[PDB]
């Protein structure tokens, strides 16, 4: 991705967009009970903690576009992935406005807490005022679609979240590029059934895990993998995507029956954004807050891995490439050992910056013992080995419990953390609960004991 130009929104007929300048994150009742070093991300250029220009830092993710056209290796990757998706018999029919708005099997209703984007954010009109779950009324939306149309500017917001001291000082805050409610709705009508098919089929056929439930899905992953695992991290995946990758995605959609609306992908590829009082045009780069962002990033990841394997290992049998992606995150396998370092070398030529899995200093062999997916390790249950525990290290959990964004949600926040933590074992889980109950706020919470969560886990299969 590359920013073509940027300048005052008034010069192109757009208004100044207001965005909060203060974080909602504040120390929680457990701030001094657990260890942690993360703090709220910088949200404004005048943050005292900054040690470099803010705006330059937040837009530096657009490293440019390395490739222009789709080459032979990419075309082969497209044919293979599309062929694989064809076995799913995905309903290519457009989804009706009602379901696209309020959900159906395999697709949750539109989130009412998220931004409605332009022009609603500038008119002070919110989602609450447009849709109603109890009625499932589409009349208001339809009128708004007819009035403002589609392909509207995406509104940029700085993401309010925790980050390492370094990322804070370097102004490396992540951004939310929110599609207008009109575009979100239009894209869900266009691809709603595709989204549902992926959500209902996490695995090695879709090569996707979006919509998955880790507590249950972890036991299914090992059986789908080939003998030798391989993986790697990407540096700024979304923003590094060149226009050619969007064209390859369109080719896949055409081959599976959605050639009808590949134009929606152009909206993602060549897009314009509003940030404060400026407007900018980007060539390439996947927007972070658009309908289908995670699914399309996942599909493209399937294309990327296939392309690099074909380019690096002529004669590779892609029918034995078994991979599962969640956006840029991926767990992959092949019957034979492959060199991730070599694949990373080939990736540079395609505009992708690939590094050792989980921040390793060097590319090491990936094993069931050290592999992670969505930050979770895989550990067989001591009593019933066929049941696989998704294990997220206590470090992330401790960092999280030390802050709050609304005291009213303390109970939900802590329970969510308990659902992740117990997989670390009874000894660790009990220590976690004891620390929580060392302060008044923690003692007033209703939290499940270990045996309760273990029994609930067994009963969920
Ligand atoms: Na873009």
């Amino acid at each position: 991705g590359e920013i073509q130009w940027m300048r005052p929104s008034k010069e192109v007929g757009y208004p100044i967009i207001n965005a909060p300048s203060k974080t909602k994150l504040e120390p929680s009742a457990f701030h001094y009970v657990f260890e942690g070093v993360k703090e709220p991300a910088v949200l404004t250029k005048n943050d005292p903690r900054l040690k470099t220009d803010f705006e330059e830092a937040i837009f530096s993710k657009y490293v440019g576009n390395k490739i222009t056209e789709v080459d032979e290796y990419m075309k082969e990757a497209v044919d293979h992935y599309a062929g694989q998706l064809m076995s799913l018999d995905i309903n290519t029919e457009q989804m009706c406005l009602e379901d696209a708005m309020y959900g159906t099997d395999g697709l949750e209703a539109l989130d009412l807490s998220t931004s409605a984007g332009y022009p609603y954010v500038a008119m002070g009109k919110k989602k609450r005022d447009i849709l109603n779950k109890q009625t499932r009324d589409t009349k208001e939306m339809q009128k708004l679609l007819d009035t403002y149309g589609i392909n509207l500017p995406l509104v940029t917001y700085v993401k309010d979240e925790l980050r390492s001291k370094t990322k804070v000082e370097q102004g490396k805050s992540r951004l939310i590029e929110a599609s207008s409610l009109n575009d979100s709705v239009a894209m869900r009508m266009a691809f709603g059934n595709l989204y549902a098919a992926f959500h209902k089929n996490p695995g090695v056929i879709t090569g996707s895990a979006v919509g998955c439930d880790p507590d249950l899905f972890w036991s299914k992953i090992p059986v789908l993998m080939e003998e030798k695992l391989f993986a790697f991290d990407y540096t700024g995946y979304d923003a590094s995507l060149s226009p050619a990758w969007f064209e390859a995605l369109k080719m896949v959609l055409e081959k599976i029956g959605f050639g009808d609306r590949v134009d929606y992908i152009d909206y993602l590829n060549h897009s314009h954004h509003l940030y404060k009082n400026k407007t900018y045009c980007v060539k390439g780069g996947m927007p972070s807050g658009s309908s289908g962002t995670s699914i399309f990033n996942s599909m493209i990841n399937n294309l990327i891995i296939r392309t690099l394997l074909l380019k690096t290992y002529k004669g590779i049998d892609l029918d034995h490439l078994k991979m599962i992606a969640y956006g840029d995150d991926v767990i992959a396998s092949y019957p034979h050992e492959v060199d991730a370092s070599l694949l990373a070398q080939s990736g540079k030529d395609y505009g992708l910056t690939m590094t050792p899995a989980d921040k390793s200093a060097t590319f090491e062999t990936v094993t069931w013992e050290n592999v992670t997916f969505l930050k979770r390790f895989f550990r067989a249950d001591e009593k019933y080995p066929f049941l696989i525990h998704p294990v997220m290290p206590m470090k992330e959990i401790h960092e999280s419990i030390r802050w709050t964004k609304d005291p009213r949600n303390t109970q939900d926040h802590v329970r969510s953390l308990c659902l992740l933590a117990w997989h670390n074992g009874e000894e660790e889980y009990n220590k976690f609960l004891a620390k929580i109950r060392s302060v008044p706020i923690g003692r007033a919470l209703d939290l499940p004991e270990y045996s309760t969560l273990y029994d609930r886990w067994l009963d969920s299969f």
